[PDB]
């Protein structure tokens, strides 16, 4: 309707709902817009509606600016983002399969980025639930930003507790952060390698070769990947932690 109306489309970027890049026909800008399915139930319908007030009031370097909502007539939800690269940070991996490629410098800088982001949203009372490298982002002009969240795959980056369906609290964005640290510092050759070592990782079994290279970042992340989420570090520890002090 408004969408077909005032936008081009320009391709599928993705698809809990379906994310298309398309260019407004008044302004220009290519945009990313989500489009979800919005719930028939009145009550589980004005939860959306909620998530989504709240979210749009939210304003940081490491989150996606946003531009704009509406709904269409089922009903579907429209939520209008900036534009990221078509290189996510699984992509920018993939493409840096050596250590030389990996720079320790613009490694650490683009964690403490991502551990800003869920900072920032921790502290409002809100957290991520959905962090992974394809769902970490770069702006045109390179900033790191997290992806997509707030409406609720692979699970290879999800606390134990929420695979299980247990409580949980902000304590799983640590998790998380966890397992991309390690993986921001360590590249493999293979797709194979990665799930390999990846899941062993999550088993706080490590390759000898990154605990002697990286003693500090190891430490950091054996604690963060606690099977038990109350002895995670809080957001603000990891981004205050030595580590982080070349600046
Ligand atoms: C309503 C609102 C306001 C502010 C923030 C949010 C939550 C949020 O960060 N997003 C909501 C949809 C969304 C979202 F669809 C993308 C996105 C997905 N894909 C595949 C992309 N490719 C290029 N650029 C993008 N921005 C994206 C990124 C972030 C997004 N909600």
């Amino acid at each position: 309707g408004r969408y077909l109306t005032d936008f081009e489309p320009i391709q599928c970027l993705g698809r809990f709902g379906v994310v298309f890049e398309a260019k407004n026909k008044v302004d220009d800008c290519n945009y990313a817009i989500k489009r979800i399915r919005l719930p028939n139930r009145e009550l589980a319908r004005e939860k959306v509606m909620r998530e989504v007030k709240a979210l749009a009031k939210l304003e940081h370097p490491g989150i996606v600016r946003y531009f704009n909502a509406w709904l269409e007539k089922k009903v579907y939800l429209y939520i209008q983002m900036q534009l990221c690269r078509k290189e996510n940070l699984k992509d920018w991996m993939n493409g840096r399969c050596t250590i030389e490629e990996r720079e320790r410098s613009v490694c650490l800088h683009i964690f403490l980025q991502i551990a800003e982001a869920v900072e920032f949203l921790h502290s409002k009372g809100l957290m991520h639930r959905d962090l992974k490298p394809s769902n970490i982002f770069f702006t045109m002009d390179d900033v790191v930003k997290v992806g997509d969240f707030g409406l609720v795959g692979t699970k290879l980056y999800m606390s134990p507790e929420q695979i299980h369906g247990n409580s949980y609290s902000h304590k799983v964005d640590i998790f998380s952060l966890g397992l991309i640290l390690f993986e921001l510092l360590y590249p493999f050759s293979t797709q194979m390698e990665r799930v390999r070592t990846l899941t062993d990782v999550r088993n706080l079994k490590f390759p000898p070769l990154f605990t002697q290279k990286y003693p500090c970042e190891y430490v950091m992340v054996q604690d963060m990947l606690s099977p038990s989420p109350m002895e995670r570090p809080e957001a603000i520890n990891i981004i205050e932690n030595a580590v982080f002090e070349d600046l």
